[PDB]
């Protein structure tokens, strides 16, 4: 990541733009399993093996509330969902395929912000 990524505070119009980026996840095909989180009646182990949880909803609040002071922690929840997917889940589950899917997605958007920022 570069300096301003790291460094520079989010202003009011950078947090316009990661509610537009936010929003473009959840409208995704495949964003289904991660809207919400995770029920432990669907995965009854989950919450003793996934340490530090996160879904899009979650994230949604955190925008909401303005949690976010540079644009890194926002990509480090975002980043903790597809890494959280991959762990649980074998490489040949549909969860895993959705993560590998999405990121890609997110990684499109994400270098589109930057490049707003910056000019
Ligand atoms: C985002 C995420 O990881 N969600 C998630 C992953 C796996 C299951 C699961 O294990 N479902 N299941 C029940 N019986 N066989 C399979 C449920 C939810």
């Amino acid at each position: 990541e570069d300096a301003m990524t790291v460094l520079t505070p989010l202003t009011e119009k950078d947090y316009e733009g990661l509610k537009r980026v936010l929003r473009s996840l959840q409208a995704h095909k495949m964003a289904w399993p991660f809207l919400e989180p995770v029920d432990p009646n669907d995965a009854p182990d989950y919450y003793g093996v996934i340490k530090e949880p996160m879904d899009l909803a979650t994230m949604e609040e955190r925008v909401q509330r303005r949690y976010y002071e540079k644009l890194t922690e926002f990509v480090a929840d975002m980043t903790k969902i597809f890494d959280n997917c991959r762990y649980y889940n074998p490489s040949d589950s549909p969860f895993y395929q959705c993560a590998e899917v999405l990121e890609s997605f997110f990684v499109q958007k994400l270098k589109g912000f930057k490049a707003s920022r910056s000019h």
